[PDB]
């Protein structure tokens, strides 16, 4: 389970959305994953037999990024309507549409507790809502330009975000105080990613508590890893040929794996600073990714408008 990596082809590659795909995630518990597009959509699939399930209609626009709660039966969507909807999943109704975004909401991710969603939006701010009443209890301000993603870390004390301002911030959830501004990235940033616990001795041994540690990826064709406590630059790995869109570690925490604008799924071997397997993921960019945390599959999704489970071994 530690060592075992995507292979072509594809298991599956699942058609219906009628627009881009922005974002695929697993269920935490259920053999589903689910779809996000730019057709107002979100679509749910069982990723071990390819079935459709349903379709969550309410948007008005783009849905650019969804999150289930702890217990899976919460989603938060977010969207160029400049709307968050929670939705029941067990149900599958639209609970609540929470309103204060003033432009695009590219990110959303519900806190690790359950009781609070995170946004990033165009209007450059991250906002901080109650799941129970679909108030705004934070705004964090400081960012330069838009903020394209936001995540927690796993005990929910930190947000990490980027933008096009070209920097990474990380934020203290309580004290809402910027502790890192990492800068290195000389273009926009993308996406974000923590490291897991499980990741922790093969990055000590990459370098030769600790950390903690958080992934970028840029429009300059590259990942960072930061040591968020000395806000250094610990690696770049080089090898995407366009925009790098998605990233995280492998639940095993010994290998990362990307996406980009180049078509592209790639595993990192990043004890070896390397590039370890190119997968010809897609016909048109990839934009998003996850990894099952203990099932032998990941999910793609694309400007081709198709999801893709791969098998790993």
């Amino acid at each position: 389970p530690k060592e075992w990596i995507p292979r072509p082809p594809e298991k599956y590659a699942l058609s219906g959305h009628r627009s881009p795909v922005t974002r695929v995630i697993f269920h935490p518990v259920f053999s589903v994953m689910v779809s996000a597009s730019e057709d107002a959509t979100i679509k749910v699939w069982d990723y071990e037999t390819g079935d459709f399930e349903r379709t969550l209609k309410g948007h008005t626009d783009s849905v650019q990024d969804i999150s289930f709660d702890h217990s899976g039966k919460l989603l938060a969507s977010c969207s160029a309507d400049m709307t968050i909807k929670l939705w029941d999943f067990q149900g599958f109704e639209c609970i609540r549409t929470m309103h204060g975004h003033d432009h695009n909401v590219s990110s959303v991710a519900i806190m690790p507790n359950g009781d609070h969603i995170v946004s990033a939006s165009r209007d450059k701010t991250i906002k901080m809502w109650e799941v129970q009443t679909g108030y705004c209890v934070k705004t964090f301000t400081g960012h330069r330009e838009w903020v394209r993603m936001v995540r927690p870390n796993q005990d929910g004390t930190l947000i990490a975000s980027c933008s096009n301002d070209q920097t990474v911030r990380v934020w203290v959830v309580a004290t809402k105080e910027c502790k890192a501004e990492l800068r290195e990235h000389e273009h926009v940033v993308e996406c974000i990613s923590w490291a897991p616990e499980s990741s922790y001795s093969s990055i000590s041994e990459a370098t030769g508590k600790p950390g903690p540690f958080l992934l970028s990826g840029s429009r300059d064709k590259t990942i960072k890893m930061w040591d968020v406590s000395t806000g250094m630059c610990l690696m770049t790995l080089v090898g995407h040929d366009n925009w790098v869109r998605g990233v995280l570690f492998h639940s095993g925490g010994k290998f990362i794996l990307s996406c980009a604008d180049d078509k592209t799924l790639r595993v990192w071997d990043y004890k070896n600073k390397r590039c370890m397997k190119t997968l010809n993921a897609h016909e048109h960019f990839v934009t998003s990714l996850d990894f099952h945390k203990t099932a032998p599959y990941v999910v793609t999704g694309s400007v081709d408008q198709t999801v893709k489970v791969w098998e790993c071994r």
